[PDB]
């Protein structure tokens, strides 16, 4: 329940937002909008206008690659924390003005979002 059952796929690309990972596989399981990763890579740009406002973009970066491009091992992908979703709704509340949070980016998401595993 911190994790989800998958296919892990091999990564096209080692970086996330300019942020290097340090594993080598992944699924698209957690990210309702992408079927492939280059459709991933495509809506992780359409984000990077966040970029102009640092307290958000502090918190929603780590939070749109661990729902974009999550670590995927041994069948399982990572789940990112209610606690990390939860610190991007206030400086990153202007996403609600200008098109609002899909349902697998929102934090009343307990299955997407859950927390304790941190
Ligand atoms: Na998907
Ligand atoms: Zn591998």
């Amino acid at each position: 329940f911190c994790k989800k059952s998958t296919t892990c796929e091999v990564l096209k690309y080692n970086t996330c937002l300019g942020s290097p990972l340090p594993y080598t596989h992944t699924s698209l399981i957690l990210a309702e909008d992408s079927e492939t990763q280059e459709e991933a890579f495509e809506k992780l740009a359409m984000w990077s206008g966040l970029r102009n406002a640092p307290r958000c973009w502090a918190v929603i970066q780590p939070l749109l690659c661990a729902v974009y491009m999550p670590k995927c091992e041994n069948g399982k992908v990572e789940l990112p924390s209610q606690h990390l979703c939860q610190a991007t709704r206030n400086p990153c509340s202007i996403v609600e003005r200008e098109r609002g949070w899909p349902n697998f980016l929102k934090c009343e998401n307990k299955e997407q979002f859950p927390k304790g595993c941190q």
